[PDB]
């Protein structure tokens, strides 16, 4: 899977080990091996949410399976909690788009997973 | 909804109020509440369009509904107009990808919209 | 089509002509005219792959058609080869998400391709 967070929070406010916490927490939540989890954090962005430049985040989670109604509700609670605790972003200023990818549409290591 | 613009135009060339202008114009175009509209502008990017590094933009609009044949033509006219007037980018050097998101696949405020 | 690479490799390690090289190789691989190929390279990113931050890349290819099982395997070999030879990124630390876009969902030049 891949998880991306784009935020206006400054780089200095991203705590050490944040990529590792995302990796481990997502491995547990999705059930996928940590070796297959990629994470990408983009601070200092020029962004607004509801017209306001207070701290916010736009995120995405792509996974081959492990995406659905109940699972995405659980992911949102986990990820909003982490963004609130670690980046001080209010959950009502976070979007997370979820993508259930077909294996044939995910390339890796000179091929695709299909 | 969420609107992202990636561009090679430098940050100093993005005028004041551009995030607000995008927020207001997208609220009217999509009909969605301004409170739910998120905007993200990424200048100074290493990009080419048609092999050329002249000013260009790659954009995306994600929305729960309000995406379709006619609506997307109207959004493209509005958004290319703004990128031309405000960033001086020619409309034939802009792509905008449109995504009609299922409510179950959009997280916000510790939950999803499903 | 549009190809985006996000990588932790620093900007100074992105060789001259890399955007043109991607444009040319993608024009041939997708069969599309190079005038329609857009490329975007984002170096210096805060990323981890499988828990570590050795060089890695998260990429996407969006195209109206020319996406499928066999084609995506071919694109992955081409693109991982280029990331390995030019950016020194191991193919097993690259993900590429493929998107077959409907023409009605791609805006360009004040309209869409539909
Ligand atoms: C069905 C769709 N892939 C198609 O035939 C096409 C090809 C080239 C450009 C287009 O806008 C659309
Ligand atoms: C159907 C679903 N995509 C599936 O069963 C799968 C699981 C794990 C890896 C993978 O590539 C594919
Ligand atoms: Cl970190
Ligand atoms: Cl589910
Ligand atoms: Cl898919
Ligand atoms: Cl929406
Ligand atoms: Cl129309
Ligand atoms: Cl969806
Ligand atoms: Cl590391
Ligand atoms: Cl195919
Ligand atoms: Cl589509």
């Amino acid at each position: 899977p891949m998880f991306i967070v784009n935020t206006n929070v400054p780089r200095a406010s991203v705590p050490d080990g944040f990529l590792s916490e995302l990796t481990q927490q997502l491995a547990q939540a999705t059930g996928k091996p940590p070796q297959y989890i990629a994470v990408h954090v983009v601070p200092d962005q020029l962004m607004a949410f509801g017209g306001s430049s207070e701290p916010c985040a736009l995120c995405s989670l792509h996974s081959i399976g492990k995406i659905g109604g109940a699972q995405n509700r659980s992911y949102s609670k986990l990820l909003c909690g982490l963004l609130a605790e670690r980046l001080r972003i209010s959950p009502d200023r976070v979007y997370i788009n979820y993508y259930d990818m077909n294996a044939a549409n995910v390339g890796w290591n000179n091929s695709t997973f299909a």
